[PDB]
């Protein structure tokens, strides 16, 4: 069994072994680092399968489950939050949160949405590229998630800055073990203290929600307050800005559609759709143990064992996306969804969120910026290592 997770073909591209999967060993084994092994689920109707079965389980303290490192095994020790449930512990929990990201409330929250890229493609305006290229990430694609969620959070506007760089501190390539580390414990440590104010007196987000409807009555302990505004932080922020960059460096790479995309920004949506199918950006996070015996395909997943599911090469399965490599975005697209925002109870709480700012943006910096272009070869553009999911760590600009 060959070791995984397997690297990508190149910075933009999935995995090759993929593919190979899905023509000729769509349910297989992989060998994970500690030596254990998993299945390895490629196929989109595979994958739906596991996202959505009752004889497969969330749970990390279940033997067998699948850590892909060292880390992920000490992280699993911890008291969970939904991410890692079943049910019923997982609505009980997650419905806490869900409110803000229904479709109707991210529907309300548009004019917020597009306020927020102005402003920052404003600021960049300002700031100019007449002394040389700028990069995109620092200067839009970090702050556009960032600032929102921590606003939606509780955050108030003038600590957004120093929070936006102490979060991507978390997961930047070049931060040491201890830098991220210390960047984690001080960004929990400043939720701590948010969540005790809020309880005296509380205000117009996600924390002061938790503390009157969750905390007060005793359903939840302020530390779990706490644990589940982080996950709203930290789960999903560092992928939003990889698809944004992403989509600028998408759109450079294939000028005909940015020129269809610039004469017609109501084709963002369409746009977003096609990107968040092609760049999987978390392409990890559909995993299980099985709780009793489960036949998958010609497979039977014994009870214990671990199965990894990947919406990465589901999002490139022929069977479902005709010509799957290709970027498109007037795709004729199936009745079968698109697995970018994983499948099933688990499905990405902030899906909506996630693509109203991505439509927001894509609907919005070529119409600030109809000169925007990328600053060096394509072929050169930083993205991260090949051992992680894409992602671009910086992305050097003119406009
Ligand atoms: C384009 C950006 C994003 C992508 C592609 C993405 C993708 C995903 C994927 C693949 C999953 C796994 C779902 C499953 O288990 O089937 C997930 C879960 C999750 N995401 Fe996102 N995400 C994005 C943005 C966000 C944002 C902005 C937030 C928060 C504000 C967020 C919060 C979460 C949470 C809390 C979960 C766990 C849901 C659960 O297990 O019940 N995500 N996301």
């Amino acid at each position: 069994a060959p070791s995984f997770p397997f690297s990508r073909a190149s910075g933009p591209e999935p995995p090759a072994e993929f593919a190979k999967l899905r023509a000729t060993n769509p349910v297989s084994q992989v060998k994970l680092f500690d030596g254990s092994l998993a299945w390895l689920v490629t196929k989109h109707k595979d994958v739906c399968f596991v996202a959505t079965s009752e004889k497969l389980s969330k749970v990390r303290t279940r033997q067998g489950f699948p850590e892909l490192s060292a880390s992920g095994k000490q992280a699993a020790k911890a008291k969970p939050t939904f991410v890692d449930m079943d049910p019923p512990e997982h609505m009980h929990q997650r419905s806490m949160v869900e409110p803000t990201f229904t479709p109707e409330a991210v529907k309300n929250l548009q004019p917020y949405i597009q306020r927020t890229v102005d402003d920052l493609l404003e600021q960049m305006k300002q700031k100019g590229c007449a002394n040389g290229p700028v990069d995109l990430v620092k200067e839009f694609a970090l702050p556009v998630p960032s600032y929102i969620i921590y606003t939606l959070l509780g955050v108030p506007f003038n600590d957004l800055e120093y929070l936006t760089q102490q979060n991507a501190i978390r997961t930047n390539g070049s931060s040491t073990a201890r830098e991220a580390s210390a960047a984690n414990q001080e960004l929990l440590d400043y939720l701590a203290i948010l969540v005790e104010q809020r309880l005296v007196e509380p205000k117009d987000d996600i924390i002061s929600k938790l503390c009157t409807e969750q905390v007060k009555p005793g359903n939840i302990d302020k530390s779990d307050a706490v644990q589940i505004a982080f996950l709203l932080l930290v789960a999903g922020n560092a992928t939003m800005v990889n698809m944004i960059a992403l989509g600028v460096a998408t759109l450079a790479q294939h000028p005909d559609q940015l020129a269809q995309l610039k004469a017609n920004p109501s084709l963002a949506p369409q746009f977003v759709e096609e990107l968040c199918r092609y760049h999987t950006a978390s392409a990890l996070a559909i995993k299980r143990t099985a709780k009793e015996d489960v036949m998958i395909g010609d497979k039977l997943v014994r009870a214990n064992e671990g199965i990894i599911a990947s919406n990465q090469s589901a999002n490139r399965d022929e069977e479902v996306f005709e010509n799957p490599d290709e970027f498109n975005m007037n795709r004729k697209w199936p009745p079968q969804d698109p697995l970018g925002f994983g499948f099933g109870d688990h499905r990405c709480i902030a899906e909506h969120l996630a693509k109203a700012e991505l439509t927001t943006v894509f609907s919005t910096l070529y119409q600030k910026f109809p000169d925007l272009k990328v600053a060096v070869p394509l072929g050169k553009i930083n993205y991260t290592p090949l051992n992680r999911d894409v992602g671009i760590v910086d992305l050097p600009v003119i406009f």
